[PDB]
């Protein structure tokens, strides 16, 4: 249940998401592409889903991948801004879920993004505490898949 | 080319776009929905395109329509943030273009959003000069359709 999942976003979890997002969200292009390339490096089996992007191994040099990556960061930006209103958070999460449901992405495969996020945050000096806070936000989307 | 359409946006147009977005972009849920409802009111022929959203006459109460409207405002947020780097603006513009190209939305039909934007801007006291600025940004997307 997406509503129960959303209820998991307590005061301290929301604070950690905001604090960390201030840093990660400052460089959407850089951190967005980092999220994606790490995903393709740690989970090669997911690469097939991104056929439209072309050769994802080109990383930042791939215009389609860059455009996709930036936009992805704005989806996360959207979530952060809706944290105060669970009713609004839920409707945007369900909107993005559809984008993935139509691409045949399960909750399990969607969860594979947790690995990249934890790594990127770690390189930014943000540990498990923050990695776990983000896992909860991700869990909200997984509940709609 | 889209690059030609983008690389031509001037400092004065970027200035007006940013000043107006400061206000319009501060209430993404309200202004986003206003954009959509005004479109349906003045261009009823477009309603059929949004069947996934269900009964769009429900307005704000329609969770699907609300989720779509908020997200659309972030697409614009994206555009606004990439104004000083045509290279990034182009890759994101082309990304959103595909979303519409897939729905068979022509450059002419996409331009229908100009009316709603003009009216919403006006409700906030941003005149024709500001409406023309936005028409120029919309044209960047049109160059890609
Ligand atoms: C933090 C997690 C994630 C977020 C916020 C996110 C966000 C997005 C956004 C905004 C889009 C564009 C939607 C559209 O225009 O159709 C997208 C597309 C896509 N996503 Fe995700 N995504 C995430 C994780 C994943 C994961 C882990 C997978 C699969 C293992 C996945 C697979 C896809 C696919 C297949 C597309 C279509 C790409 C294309 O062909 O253009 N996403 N995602
Ligand atoms: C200010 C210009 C506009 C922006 C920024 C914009 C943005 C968006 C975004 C972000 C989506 C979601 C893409 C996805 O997840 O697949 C979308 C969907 C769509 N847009 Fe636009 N759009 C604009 C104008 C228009 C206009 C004028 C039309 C039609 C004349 C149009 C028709 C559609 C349709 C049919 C969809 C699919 C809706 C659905 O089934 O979920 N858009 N748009």
């Amino acid at each position: 249940s997406v509503y129960d999942a959303a209820a998991q976003l307590t005061a301290d979890v929301k604070k950690d998401l905001r604090d960390s997002w201030k840093v990660i969200g400052s460089d959407k292009k850089g951190n967005g592409v980092a999220f994606m390339t790490t995903l393709f490096a740690d989970n090669q089996e997911t690469i097939g889903y991104f056929k439209r992007l072309g050769d994802v191994s080109q990383g930042m040099a791939n215009d389609k991948l860059r455009g996709h990556s930036i936009t992805l960061m704005y989806a996360l930006q959207n979530f952060i801004d809706q944290l105060d209103n669970p009713d609004d958070l839920v409707c945007v999460v369900e909107k993005f879920a559809v984008n993935h449901i139509t691409r045949k992405i399960s909750a399990a495969e969607f969860g594979k993004i947790n690995g990249p996020i934890k790594k990127v945050l770690a390189s930014k000096n943000f540990g498990d505490k923050y990695a776990n806070a983000w896992a909860k936000l991700v869990a909200v989307v997984q509940a709609a898949l």
